């Protein structure tokens, strides 16, 4: 007849495989039932033991441990996994990595931005937070994203590799804590470096090789909202500036430097994404597609349209500004 919301129709389950998807049309129950459906579809739930209600119960606390933040909340987490599920099917990637580390990149990419304070680690480094104190200042937030992480699986009605054996999950951890700390943009240039020296003679058979590409493989994804239709990334960037011009704010009111990307006086979404696009999303996609062709249609294509894009709407956003300032 005519289902109930959480029941997935099949042209969404269709939609739910390519980066087109819109991210805005559903409620979280919907997105938790779009994460499950990844998870039995990629054929985790299968090779993995998972049990099936466990999966519900884990993706359900993974949810509730999320806060309401204008950017770094739930929803960016399900563009974080929905992608790097789009990119599963794009780059065939079942065919270059084993389910273990189809499952490691999954399960980081729902859980790398756990329990996100709204506050980037600027701002709990300068403000000597709690968190930079126990992690002393090396990646508090991704540390935390990660411990928040296993502290949930640890739970064992939550626990999806209850049936995985110790050495199994211990590779599975392994690789989850890479990837979630490799999501730190302080590290990008680094990342990038080291991806791109492998990059001279790249080899899929070199798990040193093959850690660096997941490691770009969650980056790619986190960092990839201007890869979607300029309808679904655009609203995104709100979310952005919204948390970006909390924290400036903040951190004016404290007496702690600011951050010149952040600051509401200097900032507007063409400048932001501009530079954004140019210098981070364009070089690395660009990269990424060395081994993947057909991601520059895909994904470069929109991120260039984007480019130009907000070019304009800088042009006449000075233009704008130029009928200002008394
Ligand atoms: C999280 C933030 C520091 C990096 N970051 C991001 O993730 N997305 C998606 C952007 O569009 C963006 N624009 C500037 N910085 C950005
Ligand atoms: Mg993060
Ligand atoms: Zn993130």
């Amino acid at each position: 007849p005519t289902y109930p919301k959480y029941l997935l129709s099949p042209e969404t389950i269709e939609a739910l495989r390519k980066p087109t998807f819109d991210v805005w049309l559903w409620e979280p129950n919907e997105m938790l039932s779009c994460l499950e459906h990844m998870y039995h579809d990629l054929g985790l739930v299968r090779d993995f033991s998972i049990n099936p209600v466990t999966l519900r119960r884990w993706l359900f606390c993974v949810h509730d441990n999320y806060r309401n933040n204008p950017f770094h909340n739930f929803r960016h987490c399900f563009c974080v996994a929905q992608m790097m599920y789009s990119m599963v099917w794009l780059c065939s990637l079942q065919e270059k990595f084993s389910q273990t580390d189809i499952l490691i990149l999954m399960t980081a990419a729902i859980c790398h931005d756990l329990d996100h304070p709204g506050y980037n680690n600027t701002y709990q480094i300068n403000a000597r937070t709690e968190l930079a104190v126990r992690y002393n200042d090396i990646s508090p937030l991704e540390n935390h994203h990660c411990a928040v992480a296993f502290q949930i699986l640890a739970e064992p009605e939550c626990n999806i590799f209850s049936n995985i054996p110790p050495d199994g999950f211990k590779q599975i951890r392994q690789g989850m804590i890479t990837l979630i700390l490799a999501t730190d943009m302080a590290r990008h240039a680094e990342i990038m470096d080291s991806f791109k020296e492998k990059m001279e003679n790249f080899d899929y058979s070199n798990e040193e090789h093959m850690t660096l590409l997941k490691m770009i493989l969650i980056k790619c994804c986190d960092i990839s909202n201007e890869v979607r239709p300029m309808e679904v990334a655009e609203p995104w960037v709100d979310c952005l500036l919204e948390e970006y011009f909390m924290q400036s704010d903040r951190e004016k009111s404290e007496g702690l430097p600011v951050a010149p990307f952040m600051d509401r006086d200097k900032v507007t979404k063409a400048t932001a994404q501009i530079g954004f696009i140019k210098f981070v999303l364009i070089p690395m996609f660009e990269t990424v597609t060395k081994l993947f062709p057909m991601v520059e249609e895909i994904m470069l294509q929109p991120l260039w349209e984007s480019r130009d894009r907000y070019e304009e709407l800088k042009r006449i956003d000075d233009a704008m500004k130029e009928l200002q300032k008394k």
